[PDB]
């Protein structure tokens, strides 16, 4: 069963993470023993969708990834029913209580063109905006408005460049890459 993925995630991620992002994809149909790079990549956007929480004020963000599904639609309702923002066809990531919007994080092993097109294609309702993060420190939002602040978009970039190298030293970053 094991794989040398499988085990990198485990010692490169946070517990917590690797326990939501193990939970997620049991929902969904998939195998972390096996999926091994999907394990990784779902690993990585759960950490980025934390930083960039952490990254504003105190009540500046509602996390909606790395909730259970049921949980997740309740808390985009209540947001929809006390705001009025339009029910967003598909799941978000985040909302910004400051801007007033919900926040769709991608992180993408390719041209955040391509990526960025793909969610902007499938995200009918155009209200939710979009930040896409690169494994090699690219970055692309929506009308150019990337939220937080320069450090802390940074930081972000800093660790998945990190992750990417750890990948590599081992051997398994060719496999990660050509796999999105
Ligand atoms: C709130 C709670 C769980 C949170 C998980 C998430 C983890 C966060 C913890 C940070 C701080 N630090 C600092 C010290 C080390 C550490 O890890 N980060 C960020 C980086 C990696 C990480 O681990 N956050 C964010 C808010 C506070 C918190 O703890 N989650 C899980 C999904 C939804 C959610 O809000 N909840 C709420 C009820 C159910 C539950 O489990
Ligand atoms: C969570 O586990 C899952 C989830 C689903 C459907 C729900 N998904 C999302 O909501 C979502 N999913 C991703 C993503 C997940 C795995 C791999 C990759 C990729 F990096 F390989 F592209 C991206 N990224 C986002 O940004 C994002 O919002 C189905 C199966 N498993
Ligand atoms: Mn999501
Ligand atoms: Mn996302």
């Amino acid at each position: 069963r094991g794989s040398h993925m499988e085990d990198f995630v485990r010692q490169c991620f946070n517990p917590m993470i690797v326990e939501l992002a193990e939970k997620a994809m049991k929902e969904y149909g998939e195998d972390p023993k096996i999926e091994t790079n999907k394990f990784a990549a779902i690993c990585t956007h759960l950490e980025v969708c934390f930083m960039y929480s952490d990254g504003g004020s105190k009540h500046r963000f509602e996390i909606i990834e790395g909730r259970d599904r049921i949980m997740a639609w309740t808390v985009v309702n209540s947001i929809c029913n006390t705001t009025g923002v339009e029910k967003p066809k598909f799941l978000p990531d985040l909302y910004d209580y400051k801007e007033n919007r919900f926040i769709e994080i991608g992180v993408t092993r390719r041209e955040v063109h391509i990526y960025y097109l793909e969610k902007a294609n499938k995200i009918k309702s155009e209200k939710t905006h979009i930040h896409i993060f690169s494994f090699t420190g690219e970055e692309m939002a929506t009308k150019a408005d990337y939220t937080l602040d320069e450090e802390s978009r940074a930081r972000i970039k800093t660790r998945l460049f990190t992750i990417r190298q750890e990948m590599a030293s081992r051997s398994l970053w060719d496999s990660f890459r050509q796999s999105e």
